[PDB]
């Protein structure tokens, strides 16, 4: 990533990473008023949500969006460089394979993302800061879908 959207990204971060699980609550809530479909692809001791309200109750989800955010953290850590967490972004593209799941879905998640950002910055969620994230984003899916196919 560029110099100077690397530190847009570090700063716009910071909000956010004090309370990793608020936040992502906000990403996962829009994710499932935007797309609802995707509500049945998170089952925990045998069982489908029947609302998305339901998943917010999960304790198993809740833990899951913890984990959403560390990878998040770690993109953010590794901005100026994310060959560095190539092979791990790899890895996590095989698991979404490995449950099931296809990642055409992607660009809503993307859109999810950045609309938490949106809402937790304000007026400090810049046009600059915008194109910054979903530069990021992409490259992660990127990196995520060479593990999904061949590689
Ligand atoms: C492309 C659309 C996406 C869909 C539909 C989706 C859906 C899912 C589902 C269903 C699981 C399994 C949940 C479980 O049984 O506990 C999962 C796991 C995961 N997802 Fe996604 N996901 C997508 C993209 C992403 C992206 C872009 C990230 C980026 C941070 C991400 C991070 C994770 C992580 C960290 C896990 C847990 C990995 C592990 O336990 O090893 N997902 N996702």
């Amino acid at each position: 990533m560029e110099r100077p959207e690397s530190e847009l990204i570090r700063q716009s971060w910071r909000v956010v990473s004090r309370s990793p699980l608020e936040h992502g609550t906000v990403l996962f809530a829009r994710l499932f008023a935007l797309e609802p479909s995707l509500l049945p692809l998170f089952q925990y001791n045998g069982r489908q949500f029947s609302s998305p309200e339901d998943s917010l109750s999960s304790p198993e989800f809740l833990d899951h969006i913890r984990k959403v955010m560390l990878v998040i953290d770690a993109a953010v850590t590794n901005v100026e460089d994310l060959s560095s967490l190539e092979e791990y972004l790899t890895s996590l593209g095989r698991k979404h394979r490995a449950v099931g799941v296809r990642l055409s879905s992607a660009s809503t998640v993307g859109e999810s993302l950045l609309y938490m950002l949106e809402k937790s910055l304000g007026p400090d969620f810049t046009p600059a800061t915008r194109t910054a994230w979903s530069r990021l984003y992409g490259a992660v899916v990127q990196a995520m879908s060479r593990g999904w196919d061949g590689e």
